[PDB]
């Protein structure tokens, strides 16, 4: 039957293929999704939406919105209120047993806009053969780096932030934790700089950038315009320290499985042989599964993202996916259908377990089958509980373009200036309303 395209971001396509594959045998040959690929960048994930949307591309179904995009998409018309669903089914879907911080991210102006299927937060990854505990702030972990660079040990903070939105996840993260927000609650005024403490937090959080960028054996990497993977840094052995999303905890035992990490030679293991698939995917058994998490034990650790306030937790940038039906859709009971089947229980389990990303159902994590196969699951439904949140605004991309521009190169950063700076830039965004 008819056609249901589902766009994703391109690096997540394999999985979500997987999960359109599996959702097409459930619909009695009725209608089928198609899954098609966006760039990276979630900036350039954006552009090619709007200009799909603005120019009425009414092949343009289901799109997977990053987190920061639902205003921008709510308020322009593209994303359909999840209200318009004919079924009136969607958004009693997008609710049950669904965790809230995520849903908060689909809303805009007191409705859904999208269904969530994705979420993430960043972790501390560690090599606890060379670091004996985790820092748990950001003054033990440069001073970690010096302890190890001074050994001759990898001494890389590896952040997973070049001169774009990782960059400006990193910033928020800190200035968060540290009491501080870039906007009011209703988005209209500047925050960084407005009252004593805002702009306290928001020179503390520049101080921890400026910090980590100058600390001995930091990548020569920070200052140039190109783009490093801080995933890819940790797995070559150039970083004993890393923070990023938990995608990586997957690629860690498939990449180790294929001989491409080597501190980590499971792919000498005879029991693991044959447990990459005929498509390239690292799936074990329990008991193959069992023997690589055991041995990657004594190389990889997680451990909550570092404070910047010793004493208690971080708060730690959400991030993620939300389904969105775009207006363009000639199919609209069909593409709301897609959206429910694309985010079941599990398709769920499945987007986790093989594809990194962490599932929104609030019931997978209260789950011991789950919980077996997923180890970081409690600290990262901690990390989404009292989550930090980008600023919920129509100008998002523009904001966040000037922001990382002040930010970037982070080496450059000097607190009081740079504070002002930044100040400026976000208001002559939000200035363009
Ligand atoms: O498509 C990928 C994605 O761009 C990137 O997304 C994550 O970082 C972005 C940049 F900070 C955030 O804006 C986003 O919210 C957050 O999920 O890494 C994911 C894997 F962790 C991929 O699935």
């Amino acid at each position: 039957g008819l056609v249901v395209s589902f766009y994703t971001p391109a690096t997540d396509g394999a999985t979500f293929t997987a999960i359109a594959q599996r959702c097409n045998q459930q619909f009695g040959g009725r209608f089928t999704i198609a899954q098609v690929s966006l760039p990276r960048s979630p900036n350039e994930q954006r552009l090619q939406l709007a200009r799909r949307l603005t120019g009425n591309d009414r092949t343009l179904d289901v799109m997977a919105l990053d987190v920061v995009w639902t205003a921008e998409f709510a308020e322009a018309g593209w994303a359909l209120p999840l209200s318009d669903d004919p079924a009136g089914l969607a958004e009693n879907d997008a609710v049950a047993d669904t965790l809230p911080g995520p849903l908060a991210t689909a809303g805009w102006n007191h409705k859904l806009y999208a269904a969530p299927v994705t979420t993430n937060t960043q972790l501390l990854w560690y090599r606890p053969d060379l670091v004996n505990s985790p820092p748990t702030d950001w003054n033990a972990m440069i001073a970690e780096a010096a302890r190890l660079h001074a050994a001759g040990e990898p001494s890389w903070i590896a952040v997973q932030a070049n001169q774009g939105e990782g960059l400006v996840v990193w910033f928020n993260t800190l200035l968060v934790s540290a009491g501080g927000s870039v906007l009011s609650e209703d988005g209209r005024h500047v925050t960084l700089t407005d009252t004593p403490a805002h702009r306290a937090a928001t020179v503390s959080a520049l101080q921890i950038l400026k910090s980590v960028a100058t600390t001995p054996g930091a990548d020569p990497s920070i200052t140039r315009t190109e783009e490093g993977s801080a995933r890819l840094a940790f797995e070559q052995g150039k970083a004993a320290l890393e923070v990023n999303w938990p995608f990586v905890f997957a690629s860690m035992l498939e990449n180790a499985v294929k001989g491409g990490v080597p501190f980590l030679p499971l792919n000498r293991i005879p029991q693991l042989a044959g447990s990459i698939n005929d498509i390239g995917t690292f799936t074990p058994s329990d008991e193959q599964f069992r023997i690589a998490y055991d041995a990657s034990q004594q190389v990889f650790g997680f451990a909550p993202y570092p404070a910047v306030a010793p004493g208690q937790p971080a708060k730690v940038t959400i991030g993620g996916l939300n389904l969105a039906v775009a207006k363009t859709t000639r199919h609209r009971a069909e593409a709301f259908e897609a959206v429910r089947c694309l985010r079941d229980q599990h398709n769920q389990r499945y987007v986790s377990l093989e594809g990194g990303l962490p599932a929104v159902r609030a019931s997978l994590y209260s789950d011991p089958q789950f919980q077996a196969k997923y180890p970081m699951h409690a600290i990262i439904r901690q990390q989404l509980t009292d989550a930090a949140v980008r600023p919920a605004t129509p100008v998002y991309q523009a904001l966040s373009i000037r922001l990382a521009a002040v930010l970037s190169p982070i080496t450059e950063i000097d607190p009081e200036s740079t504070a002002d700076e930044l100040a400026a830039q976000a208001q002559k965004a939000i200035d363009g309303m």
